[PDB]
């Protein structure tokens, strides 16, 4: 056609479609998909326009063009309060590029050299303390949710930095961080501009980590004039990091970019984790949780890259599906700043463009019997799986995040069982921002192995 996607209409005015989407998104876009004829379409989201790309053949349309066309700065306009002014999306696009680059660096492979052995003690001392009887009942989200924090401390930060700010306190100043924060204002934009109380609160506690962060940055090169100690971790790596225009980082956007790591990794691992075993341990999924036991049956009581990495393809393939069948991010967007070309249409500059994890995962000719969670299963359209992105913004936490879940996975099996308490697999809960199982359904039973 090479006109505007098909419109959705509106029956609700100013809302638009917001309130029927949050009562059940994937229905609700499947509906229009269907209704409109089309996997190209737009909804209409507070007055604003959200051109989906619901048809799996044309993902690369999305995740490919460069930022200057379809940019997310827009979109995290109100995470700049915790990332910080400059920051990340907010930075101008080179310097954005360089700053996520620089944090990528810091989570490739080739850092993961102690990192097993951390997650591995962190998850023990947890199990230990909470998982202490013959059997007992937990919430695994929760605990998941625990072990995750820990676990990406214990990696990504020296013993130092964990003696003045430990996963608890850290997990305290992040919670008042993201209590603050109003997606709402992606539609609202207005918001950003307001006197809220929480913008007290998001610049409190942000202002309190620069400020430890800072204490530790001068602490540190103290132990370099005694030679005590050369710690290398997630900061000193930043604080090494220099622009191309010869420049380092501001403490400003050290602080910001740990924030977005921490913030990044925290519920979409932990929410992966929860996932995998609630599968695992349920009864329909015998057969892999056979695959699993088989996988690590030999594995030895401490384990090494080489086994979490190389040797545990089932447990990543658990890991992937889990993410498919349940993404943790429903819809990636960007700001249209020129017309584009998508399928046979055209989306005009100014529409927010979406891309779901969650439609796209539940495309049944790309994922037959979508709701079968199967670790064996294999895309049968290519790209079709997009749970960690694509293109310019594809996730660069997805080999840490997985290396986290897998040595959780292989942790909490050798040593325990499970028992779901619900017939079923928890429902998935659509009410938050990174979307996980249903938490008060999240109640199990551990079993030590002894
Ligand atoms: C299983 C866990 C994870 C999932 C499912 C996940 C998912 C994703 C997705 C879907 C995107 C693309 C976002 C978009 O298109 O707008 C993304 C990007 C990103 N992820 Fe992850 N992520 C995970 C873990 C992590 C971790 C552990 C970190 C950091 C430690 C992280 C850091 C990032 C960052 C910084 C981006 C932005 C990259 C850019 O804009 O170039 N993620 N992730
Ligand atoms: O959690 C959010 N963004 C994270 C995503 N992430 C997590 C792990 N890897 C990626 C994030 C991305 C990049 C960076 Cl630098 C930092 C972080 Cl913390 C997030 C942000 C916004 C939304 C969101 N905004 N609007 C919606 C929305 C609107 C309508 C319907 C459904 C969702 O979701 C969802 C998740």
């Amino acid at each position: 056609k090479g006109k505007l996607p098909p419109v959705y209409p509106v029956t609700v005015p100013i809302l638009g479609h917001i309130i029927q989407f949050g009562k059940s998104p994937l229905g609700f876009m499947q509906e229009c998909k269907r209704q409109l004829k089309s996997g190209i379409f737009t909804i209409n989201i507070v007055g604003k326009r959200v051109t989906i790309v619901g048809d799996p053949h044309e993902h690369s349309r999305f995740f490919l063009p460069r930022n200057e066309v379809l940019s997310p700065r827009e979109v995290y306009s109100f995470m700049v309060p915790v990332f910080g002014e400059g920051v990340a999306y907010a930075a101008p696009y080179p310097r954005m590029r360089e700053q996520l680059n620089f944090l990528a660096e810091e989570l490739t492979i080739a850092k993961f050299q102690n990192f097993v052995p951390a997650i591995q003690h962190e998850v023990r001392k947890f199990m230990a303390a909470n998982w202490d009887k013959d059997e007992g009942e937990i919430n695994l989200l929760e605990d998941c949710s625990t072990m995750i924090i820990n676990t990406a401390c214990q990696c990504l930060f020296g013993e130092d930095l964990r003696k003045r700010l430990d996963a608890r306190r850290f997990a305290q100043l992040l919670a008042k961080m993201e209590s603050s924060l109003i997606p709402a204002a992606v539609f609202l934009p207005i918001l950003l501009k307001l006197p809220l109380p929480q913008s007290a609160r998001c610049h409190e506690a942000r202002t309190e980590l620069q400020k430890i962060l800072s204490e530790i940055i001068i602490a540190r090169k103290e132990e370099e004039v005694n030679k005590d100690s050369s710690t290398s971790d997630l900061l000193s790596g930043l604080l090494s990091a220099v622009y191309r225009d010869g420049t380092p980082m501001s403490l400003h956007e050290v602080c910001g970019m740990i924030v977005a790591a921490m913030f990044a990794g925290q519920h979409t691992s932990s929410i992966t984790t929860t996932w995998s075993m609630l599968h695992l341990m349920h009864p329909a999924n015998v057969k892999h949780l056979e695959a699993l036991r088989k996988e690590i049956e030999e594995f030895p009581a401490q384990l090494n890259y080489n086994n979490v990495m190389d040797e545990m393809p089932f447990a990543e393939r658990c890991a992937r599906e889990s993410i498919r069948r349940d993404p943790p991010l429903l819809m990636l967007m960007r700001k249209v700043m020129a017309d584009v070309k998508v399928g046979s249409y055209v989306v005009p500059k100014g529409d927010i463009i979406a891309c779901s994890p969650l439609l796209s995962h539940h495309d049944e000719e790309a994922f037959p019997e979508p709701r079968r969670w199967d670790p064996e299963r294999d895309e049968k359209v290519e790209g079709a799986f997009i749970g960690f992105g694509a293109g310019v913004h594809k996730c660069i936490g997805q080999k840490f995040g997985l290396l986290q879940v897998k040595t959780i996975l292989a942790t909490a099996f050798r040593s325990y069982d499970f028992q779901l308490l619900r017939d079923e697999v928890p429902d998935p809960d659509y009410h938050t921002m990174v979307v996980g199982p249903t938490a008060s359904q999240c109640r199990v039973k551990y079993i030590r192995r002894k």
